[PDB]
């Protein structure tokens, strides 16, 4: 036995586990991106069915192991689009994979020229193989979608859908995370843009039409679902004998949608973190304001909670 | 080429790459259980520091991935407990860990008999290596504990200590989950019990406090966590002319606790899922009723949210 | 491969100097190599996505009288964010040359061989390889002329096709407009001393980033801001070759532009509405 | 060729933490991994543009009595934009190392080789190869010195020169400032909640992306939203080391900075004036 | 020599300068071989020096005259009492005989006020 | 670093003569191209590297 | 990596290069 130790003043520190989780993690699977249920008639000569980003939070199981790893790299990414109707449906359509995450366009020839792009008919089922960067993207959301996302799938109408067509966009995704951390699972979510712009005098006393915005994601939000506004929403109102104080507020959340617009509603206020809670403001008053625009086109809308 | 393939009334649907998932992945890495910081002269003999169910809910990184998996096996447990105080501290840690998760024992020699139990003074870190069982666990909550758990690890001063010390219980596991699929991200989490009992004449007009629900969970819990009752709650109060209306909630949450009472309170109430809200009932008031239990000893309370 | 190695001389910019305007530091060119300052890169860029630059030899050919002796000093600033335009930061960087502007000098920078990409985006560090500078060392006797020629080789990859606009560059202001020195209905480019904001064409509209407060009189000493997002462009005059930009409501929906609204410049404080270091983007 | 090897030890920061202020989660030393930081590099990185750190290998040295009780957890997040002060995010990553006071550690981080942007950036990912966290595992018995020394191995390139201003690594406030927490004359930076803010040198005037809203008084009740941009660093007394942050202006060339209006206070429904993720830039 | 209660730290370094008349951390550790460490635990600075023949005697210029000089700094603030010592070891190569007068063999000093 | 004799701080100093009176006034500007190998890497002050003048009256 | 190494009240001093200057020199 070994009892020729003296007793110093302290002793060394004897954790030696740490820092040493595992690193590469081959994570794999399939899952459904979109779906959409094309109404007859209405499915006119370039609408865009699906328009989707390939995020690490579009694919769930991928979702929630993603905010675990910080950098991963996409090593197998093929499109299965799957249409749903009888052989004597009419009208096809067009599926690409834009490499470009920022390219927001959306024509069948824009589709067509990237490679791996597909033509069918409605009753005809596809496979897009797509050209895809190996590059190590960051799953965390930044500054730059460029770094943070392989691509972007659109899916076309080519021609006119003679009755109502149920399409399914699935996608068969191979990830390769890496660079262990613990990013926290709010501002792991992609950042969304206004394609719309919000007028002064296109706002109600106390909310505001998500279909304004001009983005989908903004349309179809579940309540509760607090977005952040990176420029200010300068609200008006009387605060006292006619004081138009150009209230600003950065927390826009969708409160209960108005059955009269299923695409909804948000309101204007303050989410705090320390109590997550959103608390509104005055509602608006638009009393002696000459005409002007509030959010303008790209005003980013990332989800804080 | 081949074209002599003539067109049915409709195609076989060819979505091949379904229910395919990877089945195993042996994640692994090291976290903290938990942390306390035990003042001086509280340390009496008996006093529980870290009374922790091993659930994959505890450890982060699992209890991100053990919700896209459902039946994990534990293949290496060994908690490393460390202390941070100097050599003049006097007292003294006993360690282990009950491989019955049901055990809700507290004394030294339920500790000390467990294999891999450690006793030592408080300058003085230790590593637990204690029996568990191989057998394949179920992630998602259920009924019983003893097939979703391990077991528990409990931490006990032995004696006085002089000073306060501040002990850590990290925890190294390599589990092994398999059989996917993609439980909810809630009731993923572990029930809890009431070890004390909650009385009507204990109930304040509006809230009541977590102490007297005798669980340490319930005494420190986010704002916002909205628990579940088992066991109705039937609230006291005047509908009417004194109408005394067992108002039955079976939905608590943690409110904003009160300063002078750092456990703090919580609300009867409804937790819409369909809304995701909390509405408060009518306020209790004990006009003419007998002393009564409202909330038992061992009532369930699982977080909703 | 899909790589398309395309090279070709072009004229990257036009530039009219004013007789004695030529102030210390005076930016007499300051072009962003984005592909669209090349015509035939311009056109062969909108059909693909990642680009790299293997060559560039810019050359100025100033056609400025040989009377005049002011000078001119030309660098390529490798970094296209970079908003210095002073002489140390010029003479610094690989390949700059100083001549007076009777003398034409070439130009062979170090430029950054990586890929990439054609379209616009939020940094401008992954869409072009650097920009041209040009400072005026002294004033003209008479108007500067000049032509900053290019010679590159690009590398063309990853085929696709995109829209004319999504090939443009933003604009950074290198200065501080203020509320107290403001015209009314509208304000010329000396403010914001941006020099593609000196150039910018009549009809353009550059959309603010920070909020363009403009700030109309409710009466009785009261006044209100109104936040605008848009500056429509419009021509100034000899005197001042600066322009004018004005605020408004450019809706692109409608293209009609509603005009700057009255500002009430009675007793603003002293605030600065856009601080060194705000951009604009052509909206187009 | 000119990929100048670099390579010295140089220290990135110094903290003194007064006793019994050591509470967990308290944030020691949030320092963004950026050339600035390191004085050789500092120096060396304004003649060059892109960087490759080739080797870095952090050693936490605490100058504090051997009998002394507390911890020290540090690590390195690979992740610039990553904000977490908490423990779980240093034990997440590789490196992290937990010691007593006295002792000293070296934390052998995970960074990126790829060639990065000495100037500062929009997008932060191209600029730093991360940031070191460094936290209070318990309260500290007495008041402790900490030098985080820094043993660096960089590949510069490009030659250029840059502003001072330039180089600055922008840090963005981790706390929202609202219109009921003003003071009269100035806000205390732990309203901010940034620690770099907090440790910012006295007269350190920044610049802020989100636009400061301060209400300037129209005489009678009616409420107009004066913007001022520019703050400037008020030294922190030894109660509060967070200083104070008077908004104003301050000139590019004059170097001179202003003091606003006094905060309209008054029975303003509670606004968000500055959200978190309000970057401040040294203008200085 | 203090005991391991002191609270503080020294920077050490030996600018190969001899006119590099600076005093600061950065300057210091720049500098190869210098070693940053508590007041209670003892380094070894191993510098950097060049080996061309210095003159002995006194002259215009110190750079010819002398390796460089070192500097030692205390980095926090010291608790205690603190006794250092700045011990050396050397090992010269004379050489060109000659008989130089005991004083102009000292070292030229400047007002520095 | 700067010193009390500059022999061992530059390699030179460029001088421009002036032959003859000028009708106008002359702008000059001369251009350097250098290739140096620095060593014994340290760090100094900006005013150290700071050069002596003479007076040549 | 050593980090196994307690800390006592006091080091022993690690003066080694001591009192061993050359003895002969043939002036
Ligand atoms: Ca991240
Ligand atoms: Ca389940
Ligand atoms: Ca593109
Ligand atoms: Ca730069
Ligand atoms: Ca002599
Ligand atoms: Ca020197």
């Amino acid at each position: 036995r070994s009892n020729r130790t003296d007793a110093p003043v302290s002793k060394a520190s004897t954790v030696t586990g740490f820092g040493r989780g595992t690193n590469d993690v081959h994570l794999s699977g399939m899952s459904r991106i979109s779906q959409a249920v094309l109404p007859a008639g209405t499915g006119t000569d370039g609408y865009v069915v699906v328009d989707a980003t390939i995020v690490p939070d579009l694919l769930p199981r991928l979702g929630h192991a993603a905010r675990i790893f910080q950098r991963y790299a996409v090593e197998t990414l093929e499109f299965e689009i799957q249409p749903m109707c009888p052989a004597n449906t009419g009208g096809g359509y067009v599926a690409g994979f834009l490499p470009d995450p920022t390219d927001n366009d959306h024509t069948f020839d824009a589709l067509q020229a990237t490679r791996g792009a597909v033509v069918a008919k409605w009753w005809e089922s596809r496979t897009v193989r797509p050209q895809y960067t190996r590059t190590l993207l960051w799953t965390s959301s930044g500054k730059e979608q460029r770094l943070t996302s392989p691509g972007r799938l659109i899916l076309l109408c080519v021609g006119n859908n003679t009755d109502v067509v149920n399409v399914s966009v699935l996608c068969r995704w191979s990830v390769r995370l890496s660079v262990p951390s613990l990013e926290t699972p709010e501002e792991t979510t992609a950042p969304i843009m206004t394609q719309g712009s919000l007028y002064n005098d296109s706002l109600s006393t106390n909310d505001f039409k998500s279909i304004l915005l001009g983005s989908t994601p903004l349309d179809i939000a579940p309540d509760g679902a607090v977005f952040q506004l990176d420029r200010p929403l300068s609200i008006d109102y009387s605060l006292g004998t006619g004081d138009v104080d150009r209230a600003v507020y950065w927390h826009l959340k969708k409160f209960a949608g108005n059955a009269g617009t299923p695409a909804g509603w948000f309101r204007w206020g303050i989410w705090d973190n320390f109590n997550k809670t959103f608390t509104d403001g005055v509602a608006y008053y638009s009393d002696e304001q000459p005409r002007q625009i509030l959010l303008p086109v790209g005003t980013v809308c990332t989800r804080v909670d």
